[PDB]
């Protein structure tokens, strides 16, 4: 773990786990700081990808943050990861709730309603 | 098909396919029917049974129905079937959405997030 | 366990664990179902017996109930029992506190106090 | 196909199928997104060029799209195509309906209309 915040030649600050390898250097969990207290937002809330590769021609300074940034940006970075698997787990019980809804409700047709939901089943599949 | 019209000693009417086996009748898709223009209502809302069985000391008459209340109760019992089949159309693209999206966001998940996950899907499990 | 729905001659819905034997059918844990969502009430709120004894020509009809009304009156009856036990608990911590605040007072009587006590205690017993 | 988003020196997020060569980069179907929902704009309405060669030194990041942009693209590039062929088709049946009338009103003329017709129409070409 390396955690840097950077000045962008657009005027943004980010904090990130930076690797230079070779001068094109890769950022994981960037995040944009923004003042008013500091405010950590995302940088690319566009893409799904996490490691971020970008040359060092667009950074204007890397430095080294204290450790307030630091321990804000851990506990930032942690909640939004617990929120994230809390409703990967509240959607897996609704789909799941959803399903034996479904089940049930269908598991109360006749046999032509079972015909005619596969006529139409097929249709759906083709188109 | 037989469709007749029954009254109870509730003082019901029940409009119904019958059959009339040793005194122990059975009834299929019983409506009941409320004058106010006919009205009919299920009669059992709070099963799932299709072969109802009742005796016939509980019917007081059993008559058969004119040709427009036969017509007006095979209407209804289809448009209720549609309703019920493309309900059941709905709850599938529904449910399949719902597994896609839960599905997608998860791939966006660390390493580390999935063993969380793993370490309370168990407890949800034996729990 | 056998859980089912009958309808009575008087026009009640009876929901409860019910065995057929020979005409005469014994009934566990009856409930009346009131509609408005379910609502469900005690059947006998005047009797603390448990297999009440019913025949057969009483009864209109006897359907099995779908998965949510089992569910619902499985929590129904599982949250009142809760109650009954806490009520218990509840009446044994307050007849305990009851009686050692009695046995606290009377400590602090006069042997001839205790006297009268017996003489007014031999005249309540009598009577 | 390769559809992605980059970010420009400018500060403008463009998503687009790009092919990155040797450094000179094309970029066909280019589209600014601006957030408010995605908006979708397109990016060069001066010109009606395909292939739009770009620097890689000009672009900050290059990042993949998740799958609900990618569709609401493709969506939208569908309906803006759909929308252009439609209306090549209103004009063409536009143009036709007025050369029909055009010929009938002309064909209602005395010839010696049709002389200075001529002889307004070569000061016409000439000019």
């Amino acid at each position: 773990k390396n955690i840097k915040i950077m000045r962008l030649v657009t005027g943004e600050d980010i904090i990130g786990n930076i690797s230079e390898s070779q001068g094109l250097i890769t950022i994981k969990k960037a995040f944009v700081i923004i003042p008013m207290q500091l405010v950590l937002s995302p940088w690319q809330p566009y893409t799904d990808d996490k490691e971020i590769v970008i040359d060092d021609s667009k950074v204007i300074t890397i430095t080294s943050p204290k450790d307030d940034i630091i321990k804000s940006y851990e506990s930032h970075t942690r909640v939004l990861e617990n929120k994230q698997v809390e409703e990967i787990l509240r959607l897996e019980k609704e789909i799941e709730d959803l399903q034996r809804m479904k089940e049930q409700q269908e598991l109360s047709l006749t046999e032509a309603s079972l015909q005619k939901l596969q006529e139409r089943r097929d249709q759906e599949l083709r188109r």
